[PDB]
């Protein structure tokens, strides 16, 4: 079957969120995943949808899954591993936001 | 202090996601919250930001928090409680999406 | 088929965690669930496992699912709804723990 | 101050869950953490509690945090990275359990 409908979801969701030139050039690819629905690969600059889940997802479900992944991509940052001497990309979460807040209160 | 900057985040994030007329008319209000950063009240048609957290959040943090809440609002649905004889609004999550999939496989 | 093996998991997991007399008297019941694997009903004092998921779960999976639910039951508390004039049971989470911390810093 | 009360929580929580000889020999250490409350290090065989959070946590909070981490440790497994030619430890979650279920339905 065709994945023409999938590249259209990706593109109009990329535009909606207003992704910067670097994060905006991301392709979509159907591949079997061991333990997730979707997965972002920053080295490949692609998002993978689980080959086995996609045939059962509704249009609304796919649109939500993708917009949710890409939102976390949009507000993610790069950090230095130091020990591994490697660049590491970290996605945001409420625990990270709240721990940092309290941490900053304790520097005072 | 002024919350003029907060209503501007809300409005341009509402437009970005393309919220329908009903979900789009949502106001923002600073109020103390017992156990959350933000909280949507569908009867009041307002989103509350924790009075105590907001002074420490960055512009990027607020933009992400709000866009995350509103995304879950956008793809949420109403369901009948039956027992309580009341309307109930349910937000999406990966467990709900995957349980329904398997459930649908078992009707066959 | 028999659910004799299921009541044995429940009982030895209840004992392991050391649940108090009130929370300890909880029965287990196989029932179809709309959007979850397991679900605790405090009025019925029972835990429901999704009829459609259970045939595919391993022994280790069931043991983990149950121990995870019962742990959140063990450290949960009752709170007054005030508006609804009803008792409400709230399960713990990292957001609830961290929001309360910061809230307590702002009373000073 | 003393961390004698912390090693007592760890030990009786290790015994309660019935951790196997390998996972059971785990020490506890107070250290500042960038974005988490607690963190398990399998190479160091230690659990770290955030230096800045711990002074504000209640006895019940600490007991729950630790029992929650150690439960996910207990039902975690090792997997081969293949590409990195390294051993990787993976903690359980409902998405991993449900994705695997559907994946197994598609091998048929
Ligand atoms: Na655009
Ligand atoms: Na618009
Ligand atoms: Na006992
Ligand atoms: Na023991
Ligand atoms: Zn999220
Ligand atoms: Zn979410
Ligand atoms: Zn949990
Ligand atoms: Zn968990």
């Amino acid at each position: 079957k065709d994945r023409k409908i999938l590249n259209e979801i990706l593109s109009n969701t990329i535009n909606e969120l207003n992704l910067n030139d670097k994060k905006a050039n991301i392709k979509i690819k159907i591949k079997p995943l061991k333990r997730k629905i979707a997965s972002i690969s920053l080295t490949n600059k692609t998002i993978y949808i689980n080959k086995n889940i996609l045939p059962y997802l509704s249009d609304e479900e796919i649109r939500f899954i993708l917009a949710h992944e890409l939102l976390h991509l949009k507000y993610g940052k790069y950090h230095i591993n130091e020990f591994e001497e490697e660049l590491l990309f970290l996605f945001p979460n409420k625990e990270a936001i709240l721990i940092n807040l309290i941490n900053k209160l304790h520097q005072k």
